[PDB]
């Protein structure tokens, strides 16, 4: 079909396109379809429905009727608002991750969650003692543990001035946050604050209210993921680099495959330990299987492939393919970007659909409520489910698709820094000299109106052959994975440049940094560099971009590296377009005011050039050729 | 005119109403009729715009075509995730506002505050025993108020299982909520998990959904508005009866007219101060006026009649006609309900529009922002502005319409008690003996879909004809007291077992409780009449009615007043039509979950036969004959 090539460029998704069409299945992409065309409105941010007193729309008749809501607001403020709300759920979504690895470490802390651990000892002392806790390198490793929950859950009060982890940030930088009123107090506070300014007749000036989404995304990248990141570093070891494998053929036909899918390891963590349990393993042979396989789904398959290598098969539009494979056993979800389809197309097949988290829960699933204290009983109980419905799979409907592409994973910040030798004077030098250009993080999803990964992989090969190091997070990594961008040996497909230092250190010219909570590292990096060298992230030849983006946390990604100082490009506009104003304050007025804007641009190609361009003009402010 | 008079009920309103038409100033009314008809997605509340796959709108059709969004999401997770949102954003406003109320007695407590002091020292000293602060009767007041802003500022954390106030609650009502889920545990926490749950890919069960709507709310009654009640009672002083009066008239057309908007008295409070210096009085007569008149719109409004006596000029939708008289000399608003037109219909005539916070920004506003620390200094400021506008006031476009209108405000809870002897006992023994049969709260805002006030004052004549006592708060307060009504000389208006009560008592048979944060008023009432007799909330003869509802605000009321045991009423529907299971959950499901369920019924008379039913019903369950 020449509809189904259209809608990615994997062969894997090809062959689960055609077998879905076959079998009767729709997908995202049929569902896209039917919503299209789009409601006018909506995509223009230009209705609003925050009172019933409305609901409003903001049109352009000759008659000069419906300028304005029922309340007197035009389409700036009616725009700004859905905006502000809109990026209040991406740092929502990211500040819950958090929270509940606070609540994991502080159970962890108190003897009360068998089966988790402390499991980089050193790092809790490091960030405890960069927090303040008194006594950290000596005392206890569970009474430390205990007085940094104190800290982070301070953070999530209401009675600091900033973010602990604010500190990395430069101090040039602190000091416009505070002259601008962005300095991000509380994660659960900001977006609080956010709810009550868009709500009627509260905040209806579109500056100010873009000014606090970006202290709201603030308190996602500096707080909420930060938080998440370091202390799921804590719990389950620092990343390391390791090889792996990535796409639909990680599944295998001789073994149990259990798909996670979601975002918090806490969860993905306990899982895997089920399955590796002699007792369990052997009631999976027992059922015929050779093995038990866990096969990773988006952000919490990140953290797996971070972590212990485990392989991906796939990121967003795959996730529904991956069960018309036909050889999934079960799929363990928690929350965040689990597409509910997943519920029908799995009731197609044999495959169990579990949900774990209270706040994850889908009409029609197998609810297993996880939890610290039972974690290591329930996921168990997961596993045996999962073997169960193995022995119900249907031969005929299996179709595993390709083999599967060798990848790198696992670079953390403290890896990157071991592979320069401990310090970034190697990294800085081979900026100073030219040989790498800059660094760009390409961030992100997918988005059914763009053919899958197509901008992804283009965008990243356009950086890598023009000496730009990319890092790669969320599932931008399964796109640079399949695209053979992961490994060593794709230094041969960067410029000379780059390719010399890769080699030289022996990494890849894409570093893998993680999920989308990991794209804290990339904040964490970039606040090292600019204060090693005395200037403000803003100077540095930097940038961000999410080519396929689609959710909220996405657009709370953006919001915080622009304000923190980083260009960031978006494949496709917010519904923002219905506002000149709003539009041209997130293109050319956050330039003037955080030193960096948004871009909007759908060619790939194009999005390398502006890219590459800012950072020619910062490298030029810095002195270098 | 015909027109004119299907607007409002009221002889003010109608003046102003053609004053306005005359000088082509265009009102709510106005583009009320322009946004008529609605988009009927948006209506119906099938519409999504969480993502950038969509947005999305869902169809009934046959051949189930836009059945699904484009993440598969259907009705009932559309619009249970859309009514979700619309309930945090409610919560959210009350949660700032009690929050402000928190910093406030604290730089009172650090002795930062000039022009604030601890009012009730009394009060402080009772509340921060009840919440466990040792030896609260004896230490320094300072040192007691100290401890009770941490106890406050821990229910705006993330460690408690359960908010401070709660314990109020009687156990029953407790071990529900824990059973449920639904118990509130953090202010700000429960506002952002309803965000992350109704990201795509999160919370995907309208039941769940739905359960978090109930317990962010009740974080909001039991947490938000009971904090800032309790708090603006210490630090303002605790209402007790007194006369005041209402309508347009308050404006006085020899006097520099000051209108305090919004909803904090840390602001309105400290313009009154202002007001009373010796200079600056003497700078208002210097420009020829014999008085500085504040008046009163709205919640702050409410706020300043409860403590101040300070008469009020009107309600929501009285707000623009209030400058439409041409005396308006100032607007000092802070935020919420504040529309945005005031700005527009200022620029009409002399009147300052002036800001006094960081989150209640308009553009074209006069920005004087109000902090503890300088609040003395900047509302003098604002005072000064008010009088050299009035120096440019126009006396040929001046048109007060209407002589003021006598009522009685004050009746805190204190007040009540104090009232009846000390104990609560002579209410129950009039309940227990049938003179009253029950209470119903009549709470919330106007709406231009309803004629203003009609189904507010004529549902409150309904209910006290038959014996049930109201209880008034918000923009009710207003249609009460021009209605006359909030006066003990309305008990000939009562049926004879309420009328009876009243006059022995010396009280009217509505009383006004105060701003639609003392709605924690109402539910510390129902509280203690359901400990003193041992049930539920649930089982008390109560209820509540918001027939003109508008704002989040109020829907969060509604829901926390539902999952407290309360049967709320509600004038129009909020925009979940479109989903059946949704709409069977809230008027008849939540029956069977918390003891009490929705109603939706635009005819007051018809929504006075319910709640009396229910009444009826709840007096069967304690057994009265
Ligand atoms: S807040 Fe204003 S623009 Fe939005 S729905 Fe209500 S009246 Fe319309
Ligand atoms: S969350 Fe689902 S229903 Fe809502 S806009 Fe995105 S794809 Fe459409
Ligand atoms: S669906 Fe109502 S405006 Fe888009
Ligand atoms: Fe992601
Ligand atoms: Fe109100
Ligand atoms: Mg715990
Ligand atoms: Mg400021
Ligand atoms: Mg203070």
């Amino acid at each position: 079909s020449k509809t189904i090539r259209s809608r990615s460029i994997w062969d894997d998704a090809h062959a689960m396109l055609e077998k879905a069409k076959a079998e009767g299945i729709s997908t995202v992409w049929d569902r896209a379809a039917e919503q299209t065309p789009a409601c006018k409105f909506c995509e223009l941010g230009t209705t609003c429905r925050n009172c019933i007193m409305g609901p409003c729309r903001i049109a352009n008749r000759k008659d000069g009727k419906m300028r304005l809501g029922v309340c007197g607001a035009d389409a700036d403020v009616i725009v700004a608002r859905n905006f502000g709300r809109f990026i209040a759920g991406g740092a929502a979504g990211h500040s819950d991750h958090g929270r509940d690895l606070i609540e994991t470490l502080e159970a962890v802390a108190e003897g009360k969650a068998p089966g988790y651990t402390i499991r980089d000892v050193a790092k809790l002392r490091r960030i405890a003692a960069e927090l303040g806790v008194a006594d950290a390198a000596t005392r206890p490793a569970h009474d430390v543990a205990a007085d940094l929950v104190t800290i982070c859950y301070n953070d999530f009060g209401s009675r600091r001035n900033a973010l602990a982890f604010l500190a990395r940030a430069p101090q040039v930088r602190r000091d416009l946050w505070q002259r601008l009123g962005m300095t991000p107090r509380g994660v659960d506070r900001e977006i609080a604050e956010m709810m009550h300014r868009t709500h009627m007749g509260c905040d209806n000036d579109h500056t100010s209210l873009l000014v606090h989404a970006a202290r709201t995304a603030l308190a996602d990248g500096w707080g909420g993921s930060m938080i998440g990141t370091e202390l799921s570093d804590i719990l389950f070891g620092t990343p390391r680099p390791r090889q792996s494998t990535v796409n639909l053929g990680v599944l295998r036909k001789d073994a149990v495959n259990i798909l996670v899918h979601g975002h918090n390891p806490v969860v993905s963590e306990m899982i895997l330990a089920a399955t590796r349990e002699p007792a369990v393993r052997q009631a999976a042979q027992d059922a015929g299987a050779a093995d038990i396989n866990v096969a990773g789904l988006s952000c919490t398959g990140n953290e797996l492939l971070m972590r212990q290598g485990i392989p991906m098969a796939g990121n967003h539009l795959m996730t529904e393919l991956a069960i018309v494979t036909g050889a999934a056993d079960a799929i363990v979800a928690d929350y965040q970007c689990i597409m509910p389809s997943l519920v029908q197309i799995a009731a197609c097949y044999h495959t169990r659909f579990v949900t774990t988290s209270p706040k994850g829960r889908f009409t029609g699933a197998t609810h297993v409520e996880v939890h610290p204290h039972n974690a290591q009983e329930r996921c168990r109980e997961i596993v045996m489910l999962a073997i169960d419905a193995y022995t119900r799979r249907d031969p005929a409907r299996v179709d595993i698709p390709s083999q599967p592409v060798s990848i790198m994973s696992g670079f953390s910040n403290e890896a990157i820094l071991e592979a320069l030798g401990g310090t970034p004077k190697p990294l800085i030098d081979a900026v100073v000299a030219g040989q790498i250009r800059g660094f760009v993080g390409i961030v992100g999803c997918n988005n059914p109106k763009i053919r899958q990964d197509s901008a992804n992989v283009t965008l990243t090969r356009e950086l890598i052959r023009r000496d730009i190091m990319v890092l790669a997070t969320g599932c931008v990594t399964t796109a640079a994975g399949k695209a053979g961008l992961l490994v060593p040996e794709a230094a041969s497909k960067a410029g000379e440049g780059l390719a010399a230092v890769c080699r030289s250190l022996g990494v890849p010219p894409v570093l893998h940094m993680g999920s989308c909570v990991d794209n804290s590292r990339i904040l964490q990096l970039c606040a090292l560099l600019a204060t090693t060298l005395g200037v403000d992230i803003s100077d540095l030849p930097v940038g961000a971009s999410s080519p396929e983006w689609y959710s909220e946390k996405a657009a709370a990604i953006a919001m915080y590296a622009v304000a923190s100082g980083i260009p960031t490009h978006l494949g496709l506009p917010p519904n923002i377009l219905g506002s000149e104003n709003v539009t041209a304050m997130a293109l050319h007025g956050l330039q003037d005011v955080v030193g960096a804007a948004f871009m909007v641009e759908p060619d790939p190609v194009k999005a390398a050039d502006m890219l590459e361009a800012h950072i020619v003009a910062r490298r030029a402010r810095l002195g270098l050729t």
